[PDB]
DNA sequence: GTCCGACTACGCATCAGC
DNA sequence: GTCGGAC
């Protein structure tokens, strides 16, 4: 058949019928590409897992090998993430490919994709060059992979050049809506509607319905027929839910893959479990607002409260062995990292424990003071090949949570069980590894107060965890189970400052054709200057951002205004005349090696910037001048917690 | 509530142009 | 990291 009139959003769909491509023989790309268009066609979620679901179906009907690259080209990853793969293409790199790709000039492709924001559509509607020669072999979608791995990996000198070769010989083989889809996937913007979570529930359902192992043509393609209305229902989901929860203990498709294509979903838990060394995906937390907030969704439920400590994520590995290996919360491996842990590994347990999965968190510490560093600190140690003799910034763990113990999984357990494991078998070594700061209670005020006293101690808030309710470590079932409790989350905690908006930036995807961000500045009075301190792109609802790209678009200037200063600031894409003010909250404020906004005032060659800056309301009553000074820009930064307690 | 994709600062690691 | 939108 045509793969050009592939469809698997059709009523009825046959996995071997419906297909576009012969058993044994290749999965074309093509097919992958027009699965994107109704996937991005519409809007609900259960559509688009059926149409995924479709294609996967004869995917694990027709060409089983094929299985793993699709899937990885529906998630727009590379691989494994411990693997490390990584592009390595700007979007500078990948419009210059797009552009002589298609003969067109490099100016040309570069203000149609800002304007369109998205380089998959001009990637496309250019075949300026495909008049030019014969049409090359079709793309299959484990070659279109394998070339996405061969520019991945491609590194040292000249190694940019060569990445474009590979981009442009894509390009070149693209037909019909290729070109917008590999353009959008080197890109990193996909732009589906649908992902992990999807992706997952589509396997699930594909290989229920049409099972692997079988025979060809395949004797079950449908095993949903004789089936009601809610039993088809709840059989797809605890199918769902077994894929689920193992790929939340195994994020490996490599390893995930083979033994479903060669055992099914029924004997997956026996083959791939939690076990040390390989990493495992985190518990997150959702973000509450308010203490109430807390009382509530946890109803009637014991909690615990401990300290949100300001670091990065180490979930440390055991094995028995002997070997110790570190993950970071996107599975990354952060092993050669901290080699400084490495050699306190004996230190932090009892001689009786021979293996485990710990949950810490890695926190600058100041050994000379005995306390806490911010995590600005803790960045500019080194990533990779690191050697402990040359560690300059020391790392304090702070342990919350354990996953494994002695061979045994305890996912499924309560915390307040993990948590007394945790405590009998480790020792506390002040400065090295400490326990979490926590408090069990019930009490509004004592959890005030806890709240208060976390950030004297250089955290960032709280953290609330159920003991024996829904408290187990299956992010399956909910992956955000702990709440997240911060000042900036409180409407009083008055971190907002009144910015004035000096530029505008296009926006991308879903932000295309308005402005995806803003250039915010604080008034120096002494320099009577604008200084940039920050970007602004979340606060804004829909409506809002009409709003600003309508009111905004009457202020650009052809050139910025003499007193308007932004030093090693991205150039915005509109210059605006400055009078706008904005009302935005922060988290922090944190030293800029880029921004001007207060230097001098507390560093002599370093700006002021915000964290995590948010928009809040527009200040009508406001002008450029009543807005937020460099010097009160200055003092907020120096009555910081952390500031302070140096 | 869930899932997804807009967008933030920052600094190490990497590479093009000279 | 924060945030809002569609379901
Ligand atoms: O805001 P966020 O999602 O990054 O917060 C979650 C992360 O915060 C870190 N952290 C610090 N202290 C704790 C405790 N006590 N418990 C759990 N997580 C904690 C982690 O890195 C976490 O992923």
């Amino acid at each position: 058949l045509d793969p050009s009139g592939y469809n698997p959003a059709k009523n009825n769909y046959h996995p071997v019928e419906d297909a576009c491509w012969k058993p044994g023989q290749k999965v074309p790309y093509l097919a992958v590409a027009r699965t994107f268009e109704k996937i991005e066609e519409v809007s609900a979620r259960l559509r688009m897992v059926e149409t995924l679901s479709n294609l996967l179906r004869s995917v694990v009907a027709l060409s089983p090998p094929d299985l793993l690259p699709v899937l990885y080209l529906s998630l727009n990853h590379l691989g494994p993430p411990q693997q490390g793969l990584a592009l390595g293409v700007g979007d500078g790199v990948l419009l210059k490919a797009v552009a002589q790709a298609t003969g067109r000039q490099l100016e040309s492709v570069r203000a149609e994709a800002a304007e369109k924001g998205d380089v998959g559509l001009v990637a496309e509607n250019s075949r300026s060059t495909q008049r030019l020669m014969l049409p090359p072999p079709p793309l299959t979608a484990s070659g279109v992979f394998s070339k996405f791995r061969d520019i991945a990996r491609l590194t040292g000198s000249a190694s940019t050049a060569k990445k474009i070769d590979i981009i442009k010989g894509l390009f070149v083989a693209c037909r019909h809506s290729e070109a917008r889809f590999i353009a959008r996937s080197l890109s990193g913007r996909l732009r589906l509607g649908l992902a992990e979570q999807s992706v997952l529930a589509a396997l699930s359902q594909a290989v229920s319905l049409t099972p692997p192992g079988q025979e060809f043509p395949p004797a079950m393609v449908d095993a949903g027929k004789g089936k009601t209305a809610e039993a088809r229902k709840t059989w797809l989901e605890e199918q769902g839910m077994i894929l689920k929860q193992t790929f939340c203990e195994v994020p490996d498709l490599d390893r995930i893959i083979p033994v479903l294509l060669e055992h099914g979903l029924e004997r997956l838990p026996e083959h791939c479990k939690l076990s040390p060394g390989i990493p495992l995906k985190p518990m997150l937390a959702h973000p509450t607002r308010g203490i109430s907030e807390v009382l509530k969704r946890f109803e009637e439920a014991a909690f615990t409260c401990e300290y949100k400590y300001d670091g990065q994520r180490a979930q440390i590995h055991a094995l028995e062995g002997g070997e110790v290996k570190i993950f970071s919360r996107n599975q990354a491996d952060n092993t050669g990292k901290y080699p400084d842990i490495i050699s306190r590994i004996p230190k932090i347990k009892l001689p009786s424990v021979t293996s485990f999965i710990l949950d810490t968190e890695a926190v600058a510490w100041d050994r000379e003071k005995k306390q806490i560093q911010p995590f600005q600190v803790l960045t500019t140690r080194k990533r990779k090949e690191v050697d402990a003799s040359e560690i300059q910034v020391q790392v304090c763990l702070y342990a919350f949570d354990l996953i494994y113990l002695n061979g045994e999984s305890l996912v499924r357990e309560p915390l307040s069980r993990r948590r007394q494991l945790l405590r009998e078998n480790f020792v506390e070594t002040e400065g090295e590894f400490v326990f979490a700061t926590s408090l069990d209670t019930k009490d509004i005020e004592q959890i005030a107060e806890f709240l208060e006293q976390s950030v004297k101690d250089s955290c960032e808030g709280l953290m609330v965890k159920t003991l024996d309710v829904d408290a187990t470590y299956e992010i399956a079932k909910r992956s955000h189970n702990w709440l997240k409790l911060k000042k900036d989350y409180l409407d009083g905690v008055g971190d907002t400052l009144d910015l004035v908006v000096i530029g505008a930036y296009l926006g991308r995807g879903k932000r295309a054709g308005r402005y995806g961000g803003f250039l915010l500045a604080s008034y120096d009075e002494d320099s009577e200057e604008l200084q940039a301190i920050c970007k602004l792109g979340t606060g804004f609802s829909d409506e809002e951002l009409e709003e600003h790209h309508q009111s905004l678009k009457a202020l650009v200037l052809p050139s910025p205004r003499p007193y308007v200063r932004i030093d090693g600031a991205v150039i915005p894409d509109h210059w605006l005349d400055p009078s706008a003010v904005w009302e935005v909250k922060c988290a922090d404020l944190s030293l800029s090696p880029i921004y001007p906004a207060a230097r001098g005032l507390v560093d002599s060659d370093k700006g002021i910037s915000l964290r995590f800056p948010r928009f809040i309301r527009v200040r009508e009553d406001k002008q450029p001048e009543q807005a937020t000074t460099s010097a009160q820009v200055a003092c907020l930064y120096r009555k910081q917690s952390q500031i302070q307690n140096q």
